[PDB]
């Protein structure tokens, strides 16, 4: 591939210090994010292409879904705190976008319970200051990169993926171009 700024990626005006090596932003209300998870598995394939030991971080954003959107950001903090991201990502995505059965914080709770998280453990985490901190962290991270939309990925707080410029004739080619760009940028 011929990598060029503005094609597969763009460069931040003011790079973020102390930024995660690979940082993804998403929303459970975000249509492309649903595809990134369910059929493209972008995170898995980026992880596969990168060396073992490269930190990948994924944060949820507020600016989609109204009142429930903020709650999902807090719910994602709970998932990060308890380490059950892989347990709840699919039922949260489908609960919002597919079945539309997630309409309030109580429905989010039901999802965690059904995924095997004990109710008392969820409630303690939901109300915890560790989780409050994680919400603040997610919000600050987005502000630091002037985040305007999702899905989004940032490499070393300096480069932003540009999927719009990649080939969309074939799902696996799209994933290959995306992952290979992340690899290229990580070595940059
Ligand atoms: O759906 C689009 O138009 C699109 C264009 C560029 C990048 C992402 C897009 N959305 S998507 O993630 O749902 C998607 C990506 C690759 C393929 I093939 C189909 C959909």
């Amino acid at each position: 591939a011929q990598y060029e700024d503005g094609k597969q990626y763009t460069t931040l005006e003011k790079p973020v210090a102390g930024a995660p090596q690979v940082l993804e932003f998403f929303s459970f209300f975000c249509p492309h994010c649903y595809q990134f998870e369910e059929v493209l598995h972008i995170s898995d394939n980026v992880k596969k292409k990168l060396p073992e030991g490269v930190k990948m971080t994924k944060y949820h954003v507020n600016f989609m879904g109204g009142d429930l959107g903020k709650d999902l950001t807090q719910a994602w903090a709970v998932a990060m705190a308890l380490g059950v991201e892989d347990k709840v990502t699919v039922p949260l995505f489908e609960g919002v976008q597919k079945t539309q059965t997630i309409r309030s914080a109580s429905d989010i709770r039901d999802v965690f319970i059904n995924a095997g998280i004990k109710g008392e453990e969820y409630d303690a985490a939901w109300n915890s200051f560790v989780v409050k901190s994680l919400v603040a962290q997610q919000e600050k991270a987005a502000a630091d990169v002037q985040l305007r939309g999702v899905p989004a990925m940032f490499v070393n707080g300096k480069y932003q993926l540009n999927p719009q410029g990649m080939d969309t004739s074939n799902m696996d080619v799209f994933v290959q171009q995306y992952a290979d760009t992340v690899k290229y940028l990580s070595e940059k």
